[PDB]
Protein backbone atom coordinates (compact mmCIF):
# COMPACT_ATOMS: atom_id res chain seq x y z
CA UNK A 1 0.00 0.00 0.00
CA UNK A 2 2.92 2.36 0.63
CA UNK A 3 4.14 1.84 -2.95
CA UNK A 4 0.66 2.67 -4.22
CA UNK A 5 0.57 5.81 -2.07
CA UNK A 6 3.97 6.94 -3.33
CA UNK A 7 2.91 6.46 -6.96
CA UNK A 8 -0.29 8.45 -6.35
CA UNK A 9 1.61 11.33 -4.76
CA UNK A 10 4.27 11.41 -7.47
CA UNK A 11 1.78 11.42 -10.34
CA UNK A 12 -0.38 14.06 -8.66
CA UNK A 13 2.70 16.24 -8.14
CA UNK A 14 3.62 15.86 -11.82
CA UNK A 15 0.09 16.84 -12.88
CA UNK A 16 0.08 19.83 -10.52
CA UNK A 17 3.46 21.02 -11.80
CA UNK A 18 2.13 20.65 -15.36
CA UNK A 19 -0.79 23.00 -14.57
CA UNK A 20 1.07 25.85 -12.83
CA UNK A 21 3.41 26.08 -15.84
CA UNK A 22 0.87 26.85 -18.62
CA UNK A 23 1.49 23.82 -20.81
CA UNK A 24 -1.33 22.03 -22.59
CA UNK A 25 -1.15 18.24 -22.92
CA UNK A 26 0.92 15.98 -20.67
CA UNK A 27 2.28 12.62 -21.84
CA UNK A 28 2.63 10.03 -19.07
CA UNK A 29 5.32 7.59 -20.19
CA UNK A 30 6.84 4.95 -17.94
CA UNK A 31 10.10 3.00 -17.95
CA UNK A 32 9.34 -0.11 -20.00
CA UNK A 33 6.96 1.23 -22.69
CA UNK A 34 8.77 1.43 -26.04
CA UNK A 35 7.26 4.26 -28.11
CA UNK A 36 8.46 3.24 -31.55
CA UNK A 37 6.45 5.34 -34.01
CA UNK A 38 7.97 8.86 -34.13
CA UNK A 39 4.57 10.37 -34.99
CA UNK A 40 2.70 9.04 -31.94
CA UNK A 41 2.57 12.43 -30.21
CA UNK A 42 1.30 14.33 -33.25
CA UNK A 43 -1.32 11.70 -34.09
CA UNK A 44 -2.58 11.76 -30.50
CA UNK A 45 -2.65 15.56 -30.49
CA UNK A 46 -4.65 15.61 -33.74
CA UNK A 47 -7.59 13.72 -32.16
CA UNK A 48 -9.11 16.49 -29.99
CA UNK A 49 -10.02 14.43 -26.94
CA UNK A 50 -9.34 15.02 -23.26
CA UNK A 51 -7.84 11.61 -22.42
CA UNK A 52 -6.61 9.32 -25.21
CA UNK A 53 -4.14 6.45 -25.10
CA UNK A 54 -2.49 4.56 -27.98
CA UNK A 55 -2.96 0.79 -28.08
CA UNK A 56 0.42 -0.86 -27.51
CA UNK A 57 1.24 -4.36 -28.73
CA UNK A 58 2.50 -7.23 -26.59
CA UNK A 59 3.39 -10.91 -26.83
CA UNK A 60 0.01 -11.99 -25.40
CA UNK A 61 -3.57 -10.71 -25.19
CA UNK A 62 -2.27 -8.18 -22.64
CA UNK A 63 -2.44 -4.52 -23.63
CA UNK A 64 -2.98 -1.16 -21.93
CA UNK A 65 -6.77 -0.86 -21.96
CA UNK A 66 -9.72 -2.65 -20.36
CA UNK A 67 -13.27 -3.25 -21.54
CA UNK A 68 -15.27 -3.63 -18.32
CA UNK A 69 -15.43 -3.39 -14.53
CA UNK A 70 -17.26 -6.18 -12.73
CA UNK A 71 -18.49 -4.72 -9.43
CA UNK A 72 -15.55 -3.15 -7.58
CA UNK A 73 -13.07 -2.37 -10.35
CA UNK A 74 -11.89 -5.72 -11.68
CA UNK A 75 -11.19 -6.92 -15.20
CA UNK A 76 -14.01 -8.41 -17.26
CA UNK A 77 -13.69 -9.66 -20.83
CA UNK A 78 -16.21 -7.91 -23.05
CA UNK A 79 -16.81 -9.63 -26.43
CA UNK A 80 -15.47 -6.43 -28.09
CA UNK A 81 -11.86 -6.94 -26.91
CA UNK B 1 19.89 58.28 -23.30
CA UNK B 2 20.29 56.33 -20.05
CA UNK B 3 16.54 56.54 -19.42
CA UNK B 4 15.92 55.20 -22.93
CA UNK B 5 18.37 52.35 -22.32
CA UNK B 6 16.71 51.44 -19.03
CA UNK B 7 13.27 51.37 -20.65
CA UNK B 8 14.56 49.14 -23.46
CA UNK B 9 16.13 46.69 -21.01
CA UNK B 10 13.06 46.56 -18.78
CA UNK B 11 10.63 45.95 -21.64
CA UNK B 12 12.89 43.32 -23.20
CA UNK B 13 13.14 41.55 -19.83
CA UNK B 14 9.35 41.58 -19.50
CA UNK B 15 8.96 40.12 -22.99
CA UNK B 16 11.58 37.45 -22.31
CA UNK B 17 9.92 36.47 -19.02
CA UNK B 18 6.60 36.28 -20.88
CA UNK B 19 8.06 33.74 -23.35
CA UNK B 20 9.78 31.33 -20.92
CA UNK B 21 6.48 30.99 -19.03
CA UNK B 22 4.23 29.63 -21.83
CA UNK B 23 1.67 32.42 -21.91
CA UNK B 24 0.17 33.67 -25.14
CA UNK B 25 -0.57 37.40 -25.47
CA UNK B 26 1.08 40.12 -23.40
CA UNK B 27 -0.62 43.44 -22.65
CA UNK B 28 1.78 46.36 -22.22
CA UNK B 29 0.01 48.92 -20.04
CA UNK B 30 1.71 51.96 -18.54
CA UNK B 31 0.99 54.22 -15.58
CA UNK B 32 -1.22 56.97 -17.00
CA UNK B 33 -3.35 55.07 -19.56
CA UNK B 34 -6.91 54.67 -18.24
CA UNK B 35 -8.42 51.47 -19.67
CA UNK B 36 -12.09 52.18 -19.11
CA UNK B 37 -13.98 49.60 -21.17
CA UNK B 38 -13.97 46.27 -19.27
CA UNK B 39 -14.13 44.31 -22.55
CA UNK B 40 -10.98 45.80 -24.11
CA UNK B 41 -8.91 42.65 -23.58
CA UNK B 42 -11.50 40.27 -25.03
CA UNK B 43 -12.19 42.49 -28.04
CA UNK B 44 -8.46 42.74 -28.76
CA UNK B 45 -8.05 38.97 -28.36
CA UNK B 46 -10.92 38.33 -30.79
CA UNK B 47 -9.11 40.08 -33.68
CA UNK B 48 -6.46 37.44 -34.53
CA UNK B 49 -3.52 39.75 -35.24
CA UNK B 50 0.05 39.67 -33.96
CA UNK B 51 0.29 43.30 -32.79
CA UNK B 52 -2.88 45.35 -32.26
CA UNK B 53 -3.46 48.46 -30.17
CA UNK B 54 -6.74 50.16 -29.19
CA UNK B 55 -7.15 53.81 -30.12
CA UNK B 56 -7.29 55.86 -26.93
CA UNK B 57 -8.98 59.26 -26.72
CA UNK B 58 -7.36 62.49 -25.53
CA UNK B 59 -8.12 66.19 -25.14
CA UNK B 60 -6.30 67.07 -28.39
CA UNK B 61 -5.40 65.45 -31.71
CA UNK B 62 -2.84 63.40 -29.76
CA UNK B 63 -3.40 59.64 -29.62
CA UNK B 64 -1.30 56.47 -29.50
CA UNK B 65 -0.71 55.77 -33.20
CA UNK B 66 1.13 57.43 -36.08
CA UNK B 67 0.46 57.51 -39.81
CA UNK B 68 3.90 58.05 -41.36
CA UNK B 69 7.68 58.25 -40.94
CA UNK B 70 9.44 61.03 -42.82
CA UNK B 71 13.02 59.86 -43.38
CA UNK B 72 14.55 58.84 -40.04
CA UNK B 73 11.52 58.00 -37.91
CA UNK B 74 9.69 61.27 -37.34
CA UNK B 75 6.00 62.10 -37.31
CA UNK B 76 4.26 63.03 -40.56
CA UNK B 77 0.57 63.87 -40.90
CA UNK B 78 -1.04 61.61 -43.48
CA UNK B 79 -4.44 62.84 -44.76
CA UNK B 80 -5.95 59.63 -43.30
CA UNK B 81 -5.41 60.65 -39.65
Amino acid sequence: DSRYEHVMKLRQAALKSARDMWADYILFVDADNLILNPDTLSLLIAENKTVVAPMLDSRAAYSNFWCGMTSQGYYKRTPAY
